[PDB]
């Protein structure tokens, strides 16, 4: 095992093949402890799981203080926080996976190239290299800083994004809410009227697939 692994797939293949809360390192440095959601059976684990929707029990129309410090329940919905996805993508490269599931049917999005920029950037959103089944909608986001309400599409559709003018995903989107652009959306998926029942953004090395 290693002893302060720096994401989900340094701490798996110490074995441990449960999905669930999992201390990490960043930097692997045992000074930045990090509690993270590893799903570990999503396409061969190792993911940390930074955003979860599935009950709308969680309010997402939060400040910027908010979306960098992070928010929630690591075991249902949570929002990990900005600072912490700008250290883990500094480490190497990520890939972001995303999986969907609404009313019974699955879709996900893997981008071989994540990255999320410090402060200075406004935590400049990086997305490069789509595949999956749920249409490419993050490349309408790619290179937007992100976007709260106090600091405008956060105020206008009551949510939290790398907003652009204003989005075709809105993942930290108010649940269950079908009124336009309102709701969970992805939109090259289910478009602008439907808001998605389940949702999580993960993260691993891009270099997982063959370690
Ligand atoms: F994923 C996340 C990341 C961060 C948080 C909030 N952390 C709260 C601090 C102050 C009191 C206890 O920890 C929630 C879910």
């Amino acid at each position: 095992s290693m002893p302060f692994p720096k994401d989900c797939s340094q701490a798996m293949l110490n074995g441990d093949t449960t999905s669930g809360l999992y201390t990490i390192y960043l930097n692997g440095d045992k000074a930045q402890a990090l509690e993270v959601f590893c799903d570990m059976t999503s396409d061969g684990g190792g993911w940390i799981v930074f955003l979860r929707r599935k009950n709308g029990r969680e309010n997402f129309y939060q400040n910027w203080k908010a979306y960098a410090a992070g928010f929630g329940d690591r075991r249902e919905e949570f929002w990990l926080g900005l600072d912490n996805l700008n250290k883990i993508t500094a480490q190497g490269q990520y890939e972001l996976r995303v999986d969907l599931r609404d009313h019974g049917e699955t879709a996900f999005a893997v981008y071989d190239k994540f990255s999320v920029g410090d402060a200075k950037t406004r935590y400049k959103l990086k997305v490069e290299g789509y595949s999956g089944t749920a249409g490419d909608s993050m490349a309408y986001h790619n290179g937007r800083s992100f976007s709260t309400f106090d600091k405008n599409c956060a105020l206008s559709y009551k949510g939290a994004f790398w907003y652009r003018n204003c989005h075709r995903v809105n993942l930290m989107g108010r649940y269950g809410d079908n009124n336009h652009s309102q709701g969970v959306n992805w939109f090259h998926w289910k478009g602008h009227e439907h808001s998605i029942q389940f949702a999580e953004m993960k993260l691993r090395p891009s270099n997982f697939r063959n370690l």
